[PDB]
This record gives structure tokens, C-alpha cells and sequence, in this order.
């Protein structure tokens, strides 16, 4: 039925969403000409979506995962044609701004259509599979090309290709839903104080700190090591995708296979993390760092894999049988992170050195992993 006719656009959705979260960083230095003057203007994502979801998390289990969809899509159009006619500074942080109002709503509602569209249990973590796989590829493969294009054509004109492609893929999808045509959720306080989404909440940002944590902070370091030219500099996770797919398809059928195991695949997600961040301050070629960032974004795929499901079937066994309240939990997790690390990971650098802070994170991890053994007893719950 239309069912997958949803699935594969707002999959889309996520694909152009996530490749100009990451396409703009390179760009930005450039129009500029204070180490914390940029800081903050790349952590304005992150911020503003941790004080619009609480404020938007109750909105979205309350008009049906539609409206909230295609808000974020208009507001995503808005902010990509300014990139295009972007340049000074104030310009700029306001577009960066608009990023995350609107994906404080698009990503949300697009997460919960695609758990709720699945109810049962074999298919649902089959496609948010499917919807965590669309969201790599876009955001590891895509942004070495956009900087390619972006050496050869410039800003205008592709920046205005890919708000047309993203317009159409509203205007499709609002034709295809059909939204003009005609239960009580649980207040968000209720929902954070239940130990278990707690615990979950904590991984989900415990298993990210070692993405933004390093982002910022690895050219450089390259740079001053080993002798690096441009292209592996540019080219660094882009021998990453592989990886991620597969351990997406490989904790798909170990969950279609052995249920109730979801807590063992996430704790070994956990220690794999920690033992790659921890391996990484030890590569001095390029081929061995390559595969230390293979086993570290091999490691993310079996958490999310593996525990973003876990919060639909804990929401579901209790409460009320509502989502969007219990993915904004996730989004301000993740932004906790991707708020904390572009502003002082280089401090940080700076004042210990890089071969301490991936100690402190791969430490932090793989003490972290043991805690979520609280979960074994999942499952019979039901
Ligand atoms: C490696 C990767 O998947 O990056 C996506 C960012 N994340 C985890 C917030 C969705």
C-alpha cells in the first residue's frame, strides 16, 4: 500500500536535510575574512534545538506527524535559498540558526511517521534501518563532493539546485499524504523521569560525544603529524560508509533473529566505540586511521540500530501509545553534544593535547557501556 511510498520520500528528507549540516562548514572561514567568534556561529545549530523541542515535542503528538513535516520542509527551504545569498557574518549565523529551527521539527516528524506507519515489531526496526542508513549516506559520502563543486562552480547555483530539489520533495509528499482532509499524550516530565528512557537518553549522547568531539579537531592534528595532502585531509570518513550499512543490516537480523537482545547489541556497540576512540591516537598512516574510523562509525550503527526502537516499544508497553514526545528526548540528547564539542574541543586540544582527549572519551564510553545492563529485564514487561 502507500505505506512505502512514505517511507522512501521522507527518507529523502533526511538525505538533503543532513548533507547541509555538514556541506557549510568548509564554506563558511572563507566569507569571514576571535577563536570563539566562530565557535559559537557553528554551535547555533545544536542550541537552538535544545530550547525549541521541549517547546515542540507536545506539538507533534498532537497534529499527526503532518503539519509539523511539512513546517520543517518550508523552514529548511527558507534557510538553504539564504545560504545562496549569504555572505558578511550576521547573515550567516541567522541561516545557521534557521537550520536548526527547522530541523527541530522535519527529522522528529519524520522518525515518529516512520514508527508509527510500522507497528509491529519485525518491520519497524527493519525500516528505521533503512531510514538511519539514508541518513549516513548524506552526511559521510555527500560533503566531500559538495566542496568538489563548490572549487569549480561556486555557492549560488547549487545551493539554489538543492532548495528546488527539496521543494519538490514537499510538494510530493503533501500530494501524497493528502493532509487537507479532516488520544491525550503523556507530558514530556512524565516520560524523562521513567529510568529506563533515561538510560537510553544517557547512551545516546554518551555514543555521539566521540562524533563532534572530533569533527573539528582531527585536520589539523593530521596536518602537524603525518604528512597529509589535501585530499586525504578532505577524504577521511568517506571509507566510512560501508562499515555503517552493514552493521545496520547486521543488527536488523540479529533483532529479527533473537529478540530481547537489543541491551547486549548496545553495550557491545558501546565498547566497540570506546576501543576505536580509544585505538585512534595511535595511527601515523593514513590506511590505519582510516580503519580506526571504520570500527568508530561501525560502532554508532549498532547503537542507534539497536536502541532507537527500544524508546517505541518502551512507549508503547507504558504510557500512552503516542510518539513524538519520546524522539524529542533524542534530538535534545544528540544536541547536547553537537553543542558542547565545536565551542571548546579545541580548547580542550589546545591546553592538554590529543593524545588525552580520546583517552577521556574512549574511558567515558566503555565505563558507560556497562550501565546499560539495567535493560536485560526488558521484554518481559510486556
Ligand atoms: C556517522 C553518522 O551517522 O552521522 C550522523 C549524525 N547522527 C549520528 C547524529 C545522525
Amino acid at each position: 500500500r502507500q505505506r512505502r511510498l512514505v517511507l522512501v520520500i521522507v527518507c529523502v528528507a533526511l538525505l538533503l536535510d543532513n548533507m547541509l549540516y555538514m556541506v557549510i562548514v568548509p564554506i563558511v572561514p572563507d566569507y569571514i575574512a576571535e577563536d570563539v567568534k566562530i565557535g559559537v556561529l557553528f554551535a547555533s545549530k545544536a542550541i537552538l534545538q535544545l530550547l525549541v523541542n521541549p517547546l515542540s515535542g507536545p506539538f507533534i503528538d498532537r497534529m499527526s506527524y503532518d503539519v509539523p513535516l511539512l513546517i520543517g520542509l518550508g523552514v529548511m527551504f527558507a534557510s538553504t535559498v539564504l545560504f545562496a545569498f549569504a555572505e558578511d557574518y550576521a547573515t550567516l549565523f541567522a541561516a545557521r540558526s534557521l537550520q536548526g529551527l527547522g530541523s527541530a521539527f522535519a527529522d522528529t516528524s519524520g522518525i515518529a511517521m516512520i514508527a508509527d506507519k510500522y507497528p509491529e515489531e519485525p518491520e519497524r526496526s527493519r525500516a528505521l534501518g533503512v531510514a538511519l542508513a539514508f541518513i549516513s549516506f548524506g552526511s559521510l559520502v555527500a560533503p566531500p563532493f559538495g566542496g568538489i563543486l563548490y572549487e569549480f562552480a561556486g555557492k549560488r547555483v547549487p545551493f539554489l539546485v538543492l532548495a528546488a530539489v527539496s521543494l519538490f520533495d514537499a510538494l510530493l509528499l503533501l500530494a501524497v499524504a493528502k493532509p487537507f482532509s479532516a488520544p491525550v499524550g503523556t507530558p514530556i516530565h512524565r516520560l524523562m523521569l521513567d529510568p529506563y528512557i533515561a538510560v537510553v537518553a544517557g547512551a545516546l549522547t554518551t555514543c555521539n560525544i566521540p562524533l563532534a568531539f572530533l569533527e573539528p579537531t582531527i585536520a589539523t592534528w593530521m596536518k602537524h603529524t603525518m604528512a597529509a595532502s589535501e585530499w586525504e585531509m578532505g577524504m577521511a570518513w568517506l571509507p566510512a560508509f560501508v562499515p555503517h550499512v552493514l552493521g545496520v543490516y547486521l543488527t536488523v537480523r540479529l533483532a529479527a533473529r533473537y529478540p530481547h537482545l537489543q541491551w547486549l547489541y548496545g553495550a557491545l556497540g558501546l565498547a566497540v566505540i570506546g576501543a576505536s576512540s580509544c585505538i585512534v591516537p595511535a595511527c601515523r598512516s593514513f590506511a590505519p586511521l582510516v580503519v580506526s574510523l571504520c570500527g568508530l562509525c561501525f560502532g554508532i550503527a549498532l547503537v542507534d540500530t539497536a536502541l532507537l526502537p527500544t524508546l517505541a516499544f518502551l512507549v508503547d508497553v507504558r504510557h500512552v501509545s503516542v510518539y513524538g514526545s519520546v524522539y524529542a528526548i533524542a534530538d535534545i540528547s544528540y544536541s547536547v553534544a553537537y553543542a558542547l564539542g565545536p565551542i571548546v574541543a579545541g580548547h580542550i586540544v589546545h591546553s592538554l593535547g590529543f593524545e588525552q582527549l580520546s583517552l577521556g572519551m574512549g574511558l567515558a564510553n566503555l565505563l558507560y557501556a556497562p550501565v546499560l545492563l539495567l535493560l536485560r529485564n526488558v521484554g518481559l514487561l510486556t
